[PDB]
C-alpha cells in the first residue's frame, strides 16, 4: 500500500487546494479548496472559464435590469465569486473560502455586511453556510468583524497572517481558521538578508512562523484550525506535513502526486488589546509590510475585475 | 549679500532641530524642535552631564514614593523639561517636546504622558503657550491631539509621510504638522539603488512636503506645515516659503555660509478612511512605524543611561 507523498499528506493534515480551476481540483481531491481575489480574476481572464463568465455576467444584467453600473457591477462581481465556488463544492467534499472585498479591510461593519451578502447568495442557490468560509484579511477591524461573524455561525478564514501576534488575536476571537503565509515570509526574509538562495528548512522564517503558531495554538488548547498557505517550493509544504490544514497551488500539488519517498510527519503572551496588537505588529516591520501589500494586490485585482465586469455591459 | 538663511528667515519661520541649546543662540531660530533621538545625543555627548545629575537629584528628592522603573519614568519626562527649559532661554518662541514614542497606539496613555509633560513645565515656571507637544501621527496620536487641543495643549505631529495623514490631522484642529522629507528621499533612493540625489523636481520627499502645503492653503487650514529630516540644504532650500522648516545645527550652518540668491518657492476623513489611506501608501506604512521602533530604541537607551546614574 505504498503511497504518493501527497496522499501520505492527506492522512496527517487537510489538504487544500489555492485555486479557481474546478477542473484541476478534481485531480487532486483536496478536502477543501480556497479562492481568492488574484485567483478569481485570474479564472475571469483565462479562456478555460469563458463561457461561465459570459453566462454569470448574462444572468445578473437579465434578472437586476433596473440596477444602475455601478450597482450592477457589485452583484456581478459577488455572483462570480460565488459562481466559481459553487462550480468547486460541486467536486469537493468540504468547503470553499470565499473572500470580501479588500477594500472593506479597515471597516468592521462593511466586512460583516459583505459577509453576510456572500452567504446569502450561496443560500439562494441552496448552498449551506456550512460548506462557506468567508475570508477576511487579518487587520484589527477584520478580526472584529469575524468575531461577531462566529457568533452568527458563519464560519471565517482570517487571511494574510504574518505574526503570531494576529494569529493569537483570531484565535482569542473564535474564528474556524487562520491562513499564516509562508513564502511571503520568505520572500521578505531572503531580500533582507541578500540571501542569494532558499534558506535551509531550519532557517526559513515563512516554516517557522506556521510551526511557532502552531505550537502556540496546541499549548493554549486554541481550535482555531492552522493553515499554512503561499508556498515557493514543496520542500516548505513537506516541512508543514501534521499541520491542521495546507492550502498548495495545482503546480505544487502536481508535484506532490508524483513523489513517492516517505512523508515524515514534522508537527504532531497576555491577552491581546486592541493597542497592544498595534505594537505588536509595528515591532515587525515584515508584518506591517505584507499585511499592507496584501490588501492592495488584492485591491489592484478586484478593480481589474471590475473593470472587466464594465466591458462586458 | 544676505545669506541664504537670513534670506529664508524672511519667508519661512526657521526652526532648529536639536536639543544642543547652546548651539541654538548662533543661528537665532524661532522655535526648536527636540525628538528623543536628539535628546539621545544630547545626553551621550555629556556636554550637559550636570543638568542630567540635576535633574535625577531632584527627581529623586521629590518622589520619595517611586519604585526604580516608575522613577525613571518621570527622570525621562524630567530630562525632556530641563531641555526645553534651557532652550526656551535661548529663543522668543515654542520648544517641542516628544511624548513616549511606546504609547503611540493608545490615546488614552499618550493624552496622560502629553498632560505630565506640560504639567512638569507648569511646575518649573513655564506657561503652555510656550511648549509644543510632539506626538506621532498615528491615528491613535491624531485623536490624543484632538483632545489636548481642546484642552489648550498646542501639539506638533509628526512622522507625517502622506497627505490624506497631514490632512486628518488639519482636520482634528492641530497647532502643526512635521512633514518628513529626507527619510522619503531615502525611501525613493533604496527602491532603485540610485547612487546620487534626485533631481529636486523629482524628490519624493520635497514634493511630499509641497503637495501638503497646496492643500492646506487651498483649503484655508490654519495648521502649520513645518517640513522636517533634511539630506541636504538643497532640500531645505527646494522649501523656502514653507511656513516653517526645522533643521540640524550642521544645515542652519551651511545655510548661514551660503550668500547666493534665495528663490522663494511655496508662496471629513473617518478613521476606516484614513487607515485605507494609509495602507495604499507603501512608504508612508513602512516610515511611520519605522520612526516608533526608532524613536523607541532611542528612548529605551535614555532610559538605561538614567539607571546607570541612579
Ligand atoms: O490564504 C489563502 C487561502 O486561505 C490563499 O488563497 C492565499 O491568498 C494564497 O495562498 C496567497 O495569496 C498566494 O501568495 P503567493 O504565494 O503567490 O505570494
Ligand atoms: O519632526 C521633527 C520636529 O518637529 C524632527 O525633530 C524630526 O523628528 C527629525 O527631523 C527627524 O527624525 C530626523 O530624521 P533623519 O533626517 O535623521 O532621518
Amino acid at each position: 500500500m505504498q503511497k504518493s507523498v501527497l496522499e501520505q499528506l492527506k492522512q496527517v493534515t487537510m489538504v487544500v487546494a489555492d485555486t479557481g480551476d474546478f477542473e484541476l481540483i478534481k485531480k487532486y481531491k483536496p478536502v477543501d479548496a480556497t479562492t481568492n481575489p488574484s485567483l478569481i480574476l485570474k479564472a475571469v481572464k483565462e479562456q478555460k472559464y469563458s463561457n461561465l463568465v459570459a453566462e454569470t455576467i448574462s444572468k445578473v444584467k437579465a434578472n437586476n435590469p433596473d440596477l444602475n453600473s455601478d450597482d450592477l457591477v457589485k452583484e456581478i462581481a459577488i455572483e462570480i465569486l460565488v459562481s466559481f465556488g459553487i462550480k468547486i463544492l460541486d467536486v469537493i467534499e468540504g468547503k470553499v473560502s470565499s473572500e470580501v472585498d479588500a477594500r472593506v479591510s479597515f471597516n468592521s461593519a462593511t466586512t460583516i455586511d459583505y459577509a453576510k451578502r456572500i452567504i446569502a447568495r450561496y443560500e439562494s442557490n441552496g448552498i449551506p453556510k456550512d460548506r462557506v468560509l468567508i475570508m477576511i484579511a487579518a487587520t484589527w477591524e477584520g478580526i472584529k468583524a469575524a468575531k461577531l461573524l462566529q457568533k452568527e455561525g458563519i464560519n471565517c478564514n482570517l487571511t494574510l497572517i504574518f505574526d503570531k501576534a494576529q494569529a493569537k488575536a483570531c484565535a482569542e476571537a473564535g474564528v474556524y481558521l487562520v491562513s499564516p503565509f509562508v513564502g511571503r515570509i520568505t520572500d521578505w526574509q531572503m531580500q533582507q538578508n541578500n540571501l542569494k538562495t532558499f534558506p535551509a528548512i531550519a532557517d526559513d522564517d515563512g516554516v517557522n512562523s506556521v510551526k511557532a503558531i502552531y505550537k502556540l495554538y496546541k499549548s493554549h488548547g486554541f481550535k482555531t484550525i492552522v493553515m499554512g498557505a503561499s508556498f515557493r517550493n514543496v520542500e516548505q509544504v513537506i516541512a508543514l506535513a501534521g499541520c491542521d490544514a495546507l492550502t498548495i497551488s495545482p503546480v505544487l500539488l502536481e508535484e506532490l502526486k508524483n513523489r513517492d519517498e516517505h512523508l515524515e510527519v514534522k508537527l504532531t503572551s497576555p491577552q491581546i488589546s486592541e493597542a497592544d496588537f498595534r505594537w505588536l505588529m509595528n515591532e515587525n516591520a515584515m508584518a506591517t509590510h505584507k499585511l499592507a501589500e496584501g490588501i492592495r494586490l488584492f485591491t489592484k485585482d478586484t478593480i481589474e475585475l471590475e473593470n472587466i465586469i464594465k466591458q462586458n455591459l
